[PDB]
DNA sequence: TAGAACAAAATGTTCT
DNA sequence: AAGAACATTTTGTTCT
């Protein structure tokens, strides 16, 4: 269990409650806390890894969003 | 009138074809420069004013079989 | 029409 | 771990 959860990168440990590696990580905390009105110019369902993890940043942000990161992770892990 | 990458606003005739300033600075840059765009879907996908900057590999070949050339004049 | 330069948007790294 | 500040990469506009 070293790996990326979301691009498969070298993970650089847990953000936001998931194993990500640091760009994710800063990609994720951006998306939660701006506009992420991104639109898909495939199918949803673009492949996110390491060199392609650039293209969509709206499969990136699903891809977040289903591996379970979430903006208050620290104070739900005290529970 | 309209750019026949992207489908933004066609700003004239660039290396031969119809294209917007984006995709004639894109164009040049694709091939000059090196990097390796891969696609991240089916090698088709859509490319207008906002998706073009998701995919370079579907954009940059959309651009070559539009007629897109360096060497045109 | 093409280039250059300039400027902005989007991504990634370091924190001696 | 989380986040700021710095840094790079990628894209787009404008002014020759
Ligand atoms: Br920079
Ligand atoms: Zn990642
Ligand atoms: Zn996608
Ligand atoms: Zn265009
Ligand atoms: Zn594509």
């Amino acid at each position: 269990s070293h790996m990326c959860l979301v691009c498969s990168d070298e993970a650089s440990g847990c953000h936001y409650g998931v194993l990500t590696c640091g760009s994710c990580k800063v990609f994720f905390k951006r998306a939660v806390e701006g506009q992420h009105n991104y639109l898909c110019a495939g199918r949803n369902d673009c492949i996110i890894d390491k060199i392609r993890r650039k293209n969509c940043p709206a499969c990136r942000y699903r891809k977040c969003l289903q591996a379970g990161m979430n903006l208050e992770a620290r104070k739900t892990k005290k529970k």
